[PDB]
């Protein structure tokens, strides 16, 4: 029942409404952005608060297994994004 979740996502809408918390790991990495699998859904992390003024090892950018903070979803593109400031938690709760 993997595809069935597609229609079940309709219930998640009410969840994000109250800023529901999620949890997933980064599967794909793009130029500045970062794709993460959250319950089957694909998230997007802003690079604005990811890569900047490197001082130490930055290999944690990919493969990081941490939670995120939903601030606003874009159903228009049948996709969901992640907050930038929320990175404060993803970095190291």
């Amino acid at each position: 029942e993997k595809a069935k979740r597609h229609e079940a996502w309709i219930t998640l809408e009410k969840a994000y409404e109250d800023a529901e918390t999620v949890t997933g790991v980064i599967n794909g990495k793009v130029k500045g952005g970062f794709t993460v699998e959250l319950n089957g859904i694909r998230a997007f992390l802003p690079g604005s608060l990811v890569d900047v003024r490197p001082v130490r090892d930055t290999l944690h950018l990919e493969g990081k297994e941490l939670e995120f903070k939903v601030i606003k979803l874009d159903q228009k593109r049948n996709n969901v994004v992640v907050s930038r400031r929320a990175v404060i938690e993803s970095e190291n709760s």
